[PDB]
Order: structure tokens, then C-alpha cells, then sequence
């Protein structure tokens, strides 16, 4: 993916990034975020005040300073009419949104901070860093990544290299895969957790399975991202999740099936400063 390039312009910066370039004002004072990440973010940088809507339909427990703020909908139920009457200087999207880009620079210069699935920690400081540039906080945003980097430096030196694992994501009662380079790969890719399947295709929601492919596997830890939270329906991952083929392993066994949280795996897809400490320490708590 094409990282961001921004060249300084004095009262603003020329911004190039995957989908366009834009003029951007320098520290601009009412932000429409639609990326849950980048939220946290502005909450690290203690940036709150610049933020003047947020998506509410989707607004993490984690996010509950955020409360207070219109709402501009959901990620893929974008209320336009909402970012309208907010008169954003900034809108700042990722992958779920891509493809309606002409239709938000419409209203506002349009930034786009996608994770690159294949270069998350590249993107995950790019990302970070230019935003913080908007703003003058490069020190600040620099010293929180420091403090990122050395939890995960902490954390891979406490993974059992005799251990491999899975990751899964449940919907209706429907299981799904994903490893390496995927949307959850920090696990594997950044963590150094050692997949159970170094094959499994990438898709943005993942490949089919069963319990009998998780039997098969028998991997030690299991990951499980419910979006049955986030989208809202009645199903759970503790029921489709116990049954006789999945208790034999060794996971099972050894009480590591992992209930990671989706508003931090799923929404937030730990593309903030907060948001990945958060994850990384969610970890690290699990395979110790
Ligand atoms: O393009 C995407 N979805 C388009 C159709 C939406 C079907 N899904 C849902 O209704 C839904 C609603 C809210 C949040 C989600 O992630 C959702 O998939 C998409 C892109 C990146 C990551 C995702 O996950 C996605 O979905
Ligand atoms: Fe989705």
C-alpha cells in the first residue's frame, strides 16, 4: 500500500495518500474521524476538543469519552446529512469507506489511513505520525509508539515457540478463518505467534471452516473475534464454540479459547495509539 507523503506548506500540508492527494489545514479544528483507531488517537494526543462527530452507531465501550459527540452513523451506514451540518476541516476514513471517497471530499478534504495487512507496523506509525504532523505532536506521537514497540518486543520474548495458533471470527453461527497478513495478522506477523495454518487465504472477512478444521488443526491457543457484537444479532461465540470436536484439542484443553474483544479486533483493527496497546497487553495476558 502507498504510505501517506506530506510536504509542509506553511498555513497547510500537500497530503498524498492510497486513494487521492489533498490540501489539508494545518491543526484542524473540527474532525470528522470514521475510523475508530484514529479516534483513540486524537484521545492520546489529547486532541478530543478538535473532534466534532463521530460514529455513535459504533462507538466502543472504550470510547465512552466519546459520548458526547454528534454522531456522523456507522462505518458502512455513513450519514452524510450528519457530516454536512458538522462542517468537518478534516474527514479521516480507512478501508470501509473507500469506496465512497469523491462523495466525502465533497464535503471536506478526505484522508485515507487504511492498515496495510501486509506492513501493519509501517502503516500503523505512518498512519500515527502524520496525523500527529497536522498538529505539531510528532514528539508526543514518537514516544507513545516507543512505548508500543518495546510492549511488543516484552511480549514476543514470552511466546512459546512450541505453540501454534489459530484465529477465528464468528457470525450467526457460521466460522470463518484468518492468519497470517489478514486483518487480525499482528498476532502472528508482529507478535510472532506461530500459525496452526501458514496457508489460509486473506479476505477481508474470512475463509469458511469447521469444527472438524479446528479439530484437524489442533492448535494450541484459539483467537475468537465475534461480530455477532458489533453487527447485532442474537448469536454468540461460547455456543457455537463448545462441542465435542472442539473440546478435544489442545486449546480447549488447556483454556485457551480467547474471546479477544471486536470493538478493539473488528472495529478499531488496532489503527490507533490506544487501541493496539490495548490489544498487544490482551495477548500477552493470554499466552503467558
Ligand atoms: O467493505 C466492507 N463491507 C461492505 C459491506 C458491509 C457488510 N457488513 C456489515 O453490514 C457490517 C456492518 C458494520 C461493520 C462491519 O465491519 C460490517 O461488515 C468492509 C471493509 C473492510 C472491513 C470490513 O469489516 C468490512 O465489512
Ligand atoms: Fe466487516
Amino acid at each position: 500500500m502507498l504510505p501517506i507523503s506530506m510536504s509542509d506548506e506553511g498555513d497547510s500540508f500537500l497530503v498524498k495518500d492510497s486513494l487521492g492527494e489533498n490540501k489539508i489545514p494545518k491543526n484542524p479544528s473540527k474532525v470528522v474521524i470514521l475510523d475508530l483507531g484514529i479516534l483513540d488517537t486524537f484521545d492520546a494526543l489529547k486532541l478530543n476538543d478538535k473532534v466534532v462527530g463521530v460514529p455513535a452507531k459504533n462507538l466502543p465501550k472504550y470510547l465512552q469519552q466519546f459520548k458526547n459527540k454528534p454522531s456522523v452513523g456507522g462505518v458502512q451506514q455513513v450519514d452524510f446529512e450528519a457530516i454536512n451540518a458538522l462542517k468537518p476541516d478534516l474527514i479521516i476514513i480507512s478501508g470501509r469507506q473507500s469506496k465512497f471517497y469523491d462523495k466525502l471530499k465533497e464535503i471536506a478534504p478526505t484522508l485515507f489511513v487504511g492498515l496495510d495487512n501486509a506492513n501493519f507496523l509501517s502503516s500503523f506509525e505512518n498512519n500515527v505520525l502524520s496525523v500527529a504532523k497536522l498538529y505539531g505532536l510528532e514528539k508526543e506521537a514518537l514516544e507513545k509508539i516507543s512505548d508500543i514497540k518495546n510492549e511488543i518486543e516484552k511480549a514476543k520474548s514470552i511466546v512459546d515457540e512450541d505453540k501454534k495458533a489459530l484465529i477465528i471470527l464468528t457470525n450467526s453461527n457460521k466460522i470463518s478463518a484468518f492468519g497470517p497478513q489478514s486483518r487480525f495478522g499482528i498476532i502472528h506477523d508482529v507478535l510472532g505467534i506461530n500459525a496452526v495454518d501458514e496457508n489460509i487465504k486473506v479476505g477481508t472477512h474470512g475463509k469458511s471452516i469447521n469444527s472438524e478444521f479446528i479439530l484437524e488443526k489442533n492448535p494450541d491457543y484459539i483467537f475468537v473475534v465475534d461480530r455477532n457484537v458489533i453487527l447485532g444479532n442474537k448469536e454468540r461465540a461460547q455456543g457455537i464454540l463448545d462441542n465435542a470436536l472442539v473440546a478435544k484439542t489442545k486449546a480447549a484443553q488447556n483454556k485457551k479459547i480467547i474471546y479477544l474483544d471486536p470493538e478493539y479486533w473488528y472495529l478499531a483493527s488496532g489503527n490507533g495509539l490506544e487501541s493496539l496497546k490495548t490489544m498487544i497487553l490482551e495477548i500477552k495476558n493470554a499466552v503467558k
